């Protein structure tokens, strides 16, 4: 049961992690370098040791897929990067280059959130889907995401996340490298989010989902999540649910919140952890 | 004994890897997603189950550090990317943007191999060393390398390797993500190479080496290395050697082949594996 990997990693950080401050001076327990493998075959790794907000993971992911930079466009599932924006454009909800923009218009000059960027920049997501169809053996089927606060801070900043796909025997697998991971909040969300992305891409390429591998650099627990995570560790996982796609879909841009159904999801209660 | 991780990974690919072709149609056994942790504390992970050519790992690394793109500059430790070069510049040994150039002049327009690029492009390596000194908690202490055949092939190609450093309690750790790894030839070399880079950076920043984490996407064994790797698996590792830096050095550019001594290196015999 692969949620055991996640819980194993929480325990290891609690026993062996060392104190390390994050950019805001808030404290964490930290271990550098970890990896977990979650099977996507006839199951979907929505964590069961607490209720994960799946409807919002879906909706944030559809928003990324659209290429939006408009905060208002986010549905019910709605830091320092805002400081580098002008006033009036910021009050509109124009967030600047975010995950959508980077995924769909990588390297284009970002103007305003309602501009037409059709055919501007590299479409990383479409490039991934194309390479799977044209050469499934390719070792470069890679899409990267940047923390948006980094973009105004330096020339050629490194990505936050590197996502690599892989195809053999009709199965699509995905590895996410994250240079840092908040184990209490971000990680469970990210697992579901990239597992879902993988389900989508597999669906439109005629493949079956394989594995989801999650690799971290700075894997950390915030000090104020220690006690709830200690309680989460006492809970026993329950078989993962299944994810079902409800109609045949052909292009990544056509999926809709309503195309997806989770089933057999029996999680333990919500754990409220706050940032 | 961490060489056991490497051997564990060879065995797993042999038992569970599946057939997958590489760009040239040559066959491999492949597993997607693996990770190994090698301690750098009072030891240096030069593999012992075969003699690894350390003097050449050193010398190739000094060459990268210099920023060279001149094949002739390589010392005694001397593919399709050559096809996109002009004739006469290619016969000079002008290789184009390679690992040095990418590390020291990331994003600069590459002219010829003898040009002055002082202060052109981003110096990834110097940026790493600077960030360690100015903010050792930073989660962005990252340097990327590109397979040079990719640079003429597409806009904004993904890296081949993402190298992330990490500092806590006076220890410098390093994680290398490689989107593919040849386990028989490249991997052992890469382990030594990034462990050595880590020793260097630690030396000039007043830190002690911590851990080396090696993460792969497509971890593969070439079909023609199966039999020698099967024999390598029967050999027992011997305590790793120590690496000693022989004088106090202050800038990364000042290290010389002669500053380094390996000791207590008792490897098993050379295994000749051919590409």
């Amino acid at each position: 049961h692969g949620e055991l990997q996640y819980l194993g990693q929480i325990q290891h950080i609690l026993r062996c992690g060392v104190r390390k401050d994050d950019r805001t001076g808030t404290g964490t327990l930290s271990v550098f370098g970890m990896q977990a493998r979650y099977s996507l075959r006839d199951e979907f790794p929505l964590l069961t040791t607490k209720r994960v907000f799946w409807k919002g993971v879906l909706e944030e992911l559809l928003w990324f897929i659209k290429g939006s930079t408009n905060a208002k466009e986010l549905s019910s599932k709605g830091r320092d990067f805002l400081d580098s924006l002008g006033f009036s454009t910021r009050e509109e909800g124009d967030l600047g280059p975010v995950y959508g923009f980077q995924w769909r218009h990588f390297g284009a000059e970002y103007r305003d959130m309602e501009s037409d960027y059709s055919g501007q920049g590299v479409d990383q997501l479409q490039r991934v889907i194309d390479t799977i169809k044209t050469n499934p053996d390719d070792r470069r089927i890679i899409m990267c995401a940047w923390n948006p606060r980094d973009l105004p801070l330096m020339k050629l900043p490194p990505c936050h996340a590197l996502c690599q796909f892989y195809v053999v025997n009709s199965e699509l697998s995905c590895q996410l490298y994250q240079r840092s991971g908040d184990m209490g909040l971000g990680v469970p969300f990210n697992i579901a989010s990239y597992a879902l992305l993988t389900y989508m891409i597999a669906h439109i390429t005629g493949l079956k989902p394989g594995d989801f591998i999650h690799t971290l650099g700075d894997a950390h627990i915030y000090l104020n999540h220690i006690e709830p995570l200690k309680i989460q560790l006492q809970r026993e996982p329950r078989p993962f649910p299944k994810l079902r796609i409800l109609r045949k879909v052909e292009k990544i841009d056509d999926f809709k919140a309503e195309d997806f159904q989770i089933e057999g999801y029996n999680p333990h209660p919500t754990i409220k952890m706050e940032m």
